[PDB]
């Protein structure tokens, strides 16, 4: 959803800050007769508040909707809360709160976040400055990558000297959780952006062959593996597609001896300038295997386990 | 029931300072033996302070009253320092106190205050003198007419430049809720008194017709509309009399346009002076069908659903 | 589903009597590995008994599957027993065996003849030739026209001379439930299929209008109609005419003073051999106001309320 | 309520049998639309069988009326099936079937006699000859007279050679219970129609004003003694009253030594045909205190309790 | 009990400070093994700190002891604390600490003083000068005499100008409560210790007539009347006489018109210096009828009720 | 455990018929004192039959035994008259009796056979015939091999022409259960007897390779697969072996191209006669990668999953 849904502008000393909608007052919202000349302007719910733009009626759950967000959870203010103190860091101008606002970012990633920041076992329970960079780079007005420090996070499931594995929690997430309930996921953050030698590669790709043979190892291009299901591929293809589409833009292919051989070849591809057609024909043909780089990573592990 | 239900008076410097009464001492006294020349005084419990004057007895719930309230519940507090927050503000004199208290309020609207003042989502939670303004409108210590800001609240179902229509939640209330379980009911305030659009009237008629189908428009004269099931006009109409009845004054017609026709006929035949029977006659006779102001108002509604 | 997805054919003695399939044996096949050239034919669980063709694996719900049957229930069992109850009177020869079990029916349909079946107060759970009847109508192996007697059932919400209108509780069901929490359904059955007065048409529409008001009267075309939320015609408007098209096939407009106008211009361009384009173009446009046959409908209901 | 709340006639070789009412039928009926000419016939289902006639609406309870039945228990099932068989072994004749079902019969009275037959331990468990007797005693097709053996039952507080004494358990009720929650109330019935002896009707009042002197001894004159509180006399008083005014008639006033005082003179009054302000006149004056029959009955008990 | 089965002294500052008892010092030291010249001497837990003398036992329930006290419980300590902030006040000397603390008290009038303190709505919850005197009287280090202000408390069933009518509720209580579950007694304070009107001892007593007939008005005379059960009398008897014989002593007969004859008569008999056997003797007969004082009390309270 | 810890036998006409012991007559043996010289002889309880020899004490749990079995429960009964009826129908002689009833047979699998046995959808429910011989072969009275059709069951998690692949229930049974949570394990037998296509190898083998690669494919040689955690061979080699070792025997390598090259070389090392060292050190050594029989097999199923 676009920030615009969380929060509302409001000058302040020349400087715009940022404060969060009442669920009340978004429930008043869907329940106004608006003027289609006004959709696109907040509403005033008169007794709780400022509402965020009736053209967003269709982000928020309701008895008809269950492909928007659950607002009236605490989650919601935690999340709205997040993006605000992030927002205020920056002092925007009378000029980019609307291009600011009507930014689309991930909620599942900042809700990831919040139960990072509320963990006083979590590093970013102590420093509002990591959190800050990490909240920035989630709500995309940061260059930086996100890394280990600065993930999403999620259980660790496998942690190396180079890189950290995450198992995304969405199933149980408070404000826009999955619903399919056969969703399975991890994410993988390189600790350090620096060189990484080949027996930490090594030492990770034999874990993602024993312990997730049935997923495939792809990444949507900002640094970090994504972990999904075959039979999910797919629709990965063409959310990363979609976006890359948005020429008005840079792509991290990543390790290629990590990344999944058709994921490369559907990415590169796409990295060239390609087609849709032309690119998803790639992902599907089985393709020439390629020369094995870590050959008994399988028989190793599996002798390992028989003692 | 009368303010002297929730508190009592109490010199301290020339001021008149109003104190809550303690459920126990309403219990004692529902158990005190007094004497008829003393039901109009207050009682002295001894042991948990002042209570109201026996002759209340039937404004409080016990094992042979349910028509009264349940004042051994916190929301009988709250809803005591209200009323008291109120009177105190006014600085009554060694004259009025009795006149004051004697005054007889309506509880589901205290009731439904203090829940608007409690959540920290309504803009009651966040000022006094609104807070203020809007108990002594209920507490009949007032001239302002209720509006949306002042209302009295309950659950927003219909938003408008113009209007804001609640429904009822006495069904849930802990004071004085209602018994009847097939209880229904809306309110309409206006945002604000002042001069309302054709286009702004027709778009709540175009709900009412809609969404309120089985529901008559009628008003108390106070300012606001009020949505209630044509099963119970009668009962409203003699209410609304009685009321007018007790000249010892105004009433607001309200707009004709969305008031029920038969309504408005009672009504101003009540306004003119007239009598019950002359005035109930014309609520029940299939009055000559108006020219309806706002025309196609449900086909339009109609067609805009099957898309 | 078809009727092959709850029994299996069997010749004994020239005649070809069906069996229902054990749950556990659907389940085997589900995670059975079979031929494309075995896909039609029944499969063999080995240990409990035999299953359906492997080619509707969709028609049953699993992991992956929302969009099927709760086989397991004791009600799949029970919807079995009804089809095979019927079929078995029928005494299907070597022919017809596969036409007859390749045919699509409604299981809400039969899950709701189970729970008239049951029911020792419904008349059914006394007749095995009335309920003969009726599932023999709803599996599509009857020529009769579903009336009161015979139809699906639910919550009786209005009764007339004339008509039975019926509250669907699809909700409520455990075979094949509406997964939609908003959905709410009415289905109108005429008592005798003879000639209906005016008078008892009359009263009926009159309480379509007061207590039906958001609802659109149509219907399917097999002789009952189907009370529905106006903003769900376009859904059914699409699969009556899918049906339609169905050609290698009757259809009863019903009465034109209930039909609601837009539905009964549709399926009239529709029974007239046009496009669907052309069709559904009428079912939108705010076509010129019919002269209302029974008029004052509403003003009487309410009238009648008010007292 | 009437009898033809509970059962329908039906011809069957010259004799009339009675069959009960299906729950689901009566419902049927409540949503049914009937025409005034056919209000006092018996209704139709066509699912569910035969109803009783639309005029009875007001004896079911629905979500408006509380003032009624609860139809859908088995209480009303079994109460009406204990109707059944005792109308079903009178032979009715086609000229009194009307006359015996509009008779009005106490619910509370009939359920409290199917608690006594589906008991093991009453005897009216055992003889289907004094079940029906005490049956045909409360639907008023019985010239006998309440007993200890035919009474309704309940919880028995008091025995004695002569008399017993029953708690009504009417709040525990399924089909017709009371709804005030403060109710209490005792019937005595005569163990034997035959002469009683002083030291047993000594017996008796001494247990009355010892533990239950805040209980007026009336009776409604058909045999039995009614313990009710004082603060229901009155109530009671035009409850008999009315019944008495029904000339279109035999009222036994009991043993005077045991019948409140004023009771006995407002029964008296009635039952020389004075009007019903001169009787409850004499119920309400502190009339001249009568030599007490049995003295010291108080300080006995009393000295008796201290040892 | 006796108080030092609460607390303890101490020297600080020539003056001596009570504490309470942990309660785990008090197992320790129940599972103790003491020699006979030390049962007098308070224990050392080491652990828990310092614990009662051991000689009393039986004043704590255990698994074989459940006619002591529930140690353990929070109310324990609560009232300890009551205890010791009463005897703090007084600054007991060297000479007093063993008489003082060897002074047996009501366990359940202390927890029913803490029940009182604790209420925010009881005037001891605000008045530690009033909360003292009450506690001072309770633990026999007063003069005063206990009245309505002072009373141990309780749920108020009756008020006068002069009375104020308490239901104990010693079966809720924690620390000791009775074990009889059939108990219920009453007791009935002075407002005032002033000259009481007749008219007030008749409003009185016409309440203990009509509302607790079945009950005995008697006083342990120290200036409070007592409504216990008539098969009670004789206990109370005992006790009363087992605490005068103990002159090593006041008794207030209290109002002849209000104590039942019989009581008067063993009280004053007992305050003439009579043995047991004569005392109780004069409780058992039949006395002669005492001319009554209020005649007709009875009969209007009825009248009253009947309207 | 023996088959002496389910019952004793018993002359009845030459043949020994078999009696299921009361678990409250083993309960009696538990804490009975028995000579050593009768350790071996059944026991008598006097009071619940006859118990099994004592010297069978650790067969059974207690407060200080979870390394036997669950006796008191429902399961011991069914298992034990599934042993009975097995037994019955042999008609043992008067010199097999020992030897019989000292036989150890696996528990889990006849628990197993219970839940079989039970379900009236498994064909053993309907075949006595079938579920005798599905016993004898886990009794060890058998010379059959277990088969689809006679196997111990469990769930099936994958269906081929040729062999049917279970989830062993062990965690879930009641009689003796496995106490390790992490346990899963899986059987895989033949459906068939007979010779087995390449392609339903190749079926098999493709399903084991993608959805169980962290398993062993293993055999204790008795015509069945074992699929079992590699962290757990360890264990397998040691119970085949010493099972081996008891000469005093035929073993089945089974497929070559299904069991894991290790198990393989273990087994037929031990087939030939070996140590034990001499094995086991064969089932730890990278071994040299054999010929892939069906190469591929994991890059197909891939595939097929991204569609
Ligand atoms: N309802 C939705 N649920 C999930 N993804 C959506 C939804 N709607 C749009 N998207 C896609 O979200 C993006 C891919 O999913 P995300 O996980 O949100 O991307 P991401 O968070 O940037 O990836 P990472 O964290 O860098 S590996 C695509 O740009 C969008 O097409
Ligand atoms: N127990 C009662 N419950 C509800 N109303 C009562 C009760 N007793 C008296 N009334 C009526 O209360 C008034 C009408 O109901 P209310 O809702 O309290 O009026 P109101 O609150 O002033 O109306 P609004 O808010 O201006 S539309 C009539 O003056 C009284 O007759
Ligand atoms: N999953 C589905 N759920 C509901 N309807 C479906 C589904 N799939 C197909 N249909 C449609 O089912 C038919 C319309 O719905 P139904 O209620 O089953 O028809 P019907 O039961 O014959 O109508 P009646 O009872 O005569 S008014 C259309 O022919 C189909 O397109
Ligand atoms: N809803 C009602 N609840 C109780 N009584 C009612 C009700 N409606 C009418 N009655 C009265 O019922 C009768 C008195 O109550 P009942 O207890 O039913 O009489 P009764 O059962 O004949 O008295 P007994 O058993 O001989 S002492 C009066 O004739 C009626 O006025
Ligand atoms: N376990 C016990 N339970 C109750 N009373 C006891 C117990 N043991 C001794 N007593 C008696 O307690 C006294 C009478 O009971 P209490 O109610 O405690 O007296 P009291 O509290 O002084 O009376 P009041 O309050 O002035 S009317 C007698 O002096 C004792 O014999
Ligand atoms: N407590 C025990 N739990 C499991 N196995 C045991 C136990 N005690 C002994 N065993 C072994 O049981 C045998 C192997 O386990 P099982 O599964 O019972 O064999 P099995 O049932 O014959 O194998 P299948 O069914 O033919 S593949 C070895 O012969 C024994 O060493």
């Amino acid at each position: 959803a676009e920030l615009a849904c969380f929060c509302y502008p409001h000058l302040e000393n020349d400087s715009y800050k940022f404060i969060p909608f009442n669920n009340l007052a978004i429930k008043a919202m869907l329940t106004a007769k608006v003027d289609k000349k006004d959709m696109d302007k907040f509403y005033d719910s008169i007794i709780y508040g400022i509402a965020p733009p009736p053209q967003f009626k269709k982000r928020y759950n309701t008895n008809d909707n269950s492909r928007g967000m659950n607002f009236e959870t605490i989650m919601f203010t935690k999340v709205a809360m997040l993006i605000c103190e992030a927002l205020n860091s920056l002092k925007v101008t009378q000029a980019n709160v609307s291009n600011v606002l009507s930014r689309v970012v991930s909620i599942r990633h900042l809700e990831n976040l919040v139960i990072r920041k509320e963990n006083p076992q979590d590093i970013l329970f102590h420093s509002k400055d990591l959190l800050l960079k990490s909240t920035l780079i989630a709500i995309g007005q940061s260059k930086e990558i996100e890394t280990t420090i600065t993930a999403e996070g999620g259980e660790i499931v496998f942690q190396n000297a180079a890189f950290t594995m995450w198992k995304l929690t969405y199933l149980e997430h408070q404000l826009m959780p999955i619903l399919d309930q056969n969703f399975i996921e991890y994410k993988v953050t390189l600790n350090e952006d620096k060189p990484i030698s080949d027996v930490h590669v090594k030492e990770l790709v034999a874990e993602l062959r024993w312990q997730y043979n049935k997923f495939a190892v792809i990444t949507h291009g900002k640094g970090a593996y994504r972990i999904v299901k075959y039979s999910s591929v797919a629709n990965h293809a063409d959310r990363v597609y979609a976006t890359f589409k948005s020429n008005v833009n840079d792509f991290n292919l990543l390790d290629q001896r990590i990344i999944w051989q058709n994921w490369y070849a559907f990415t590169s591809s796409m990295k060239q300038g390609n087609t849709l057609d032309v690119c998803k024909r790639l992902l599907f043909q089985k393709m020439k295997p390629e020369k094995n780089p870590f050959k008994g990573l399988s028989t190793d592990r599996k002798m390992d386990e028989v003692s």
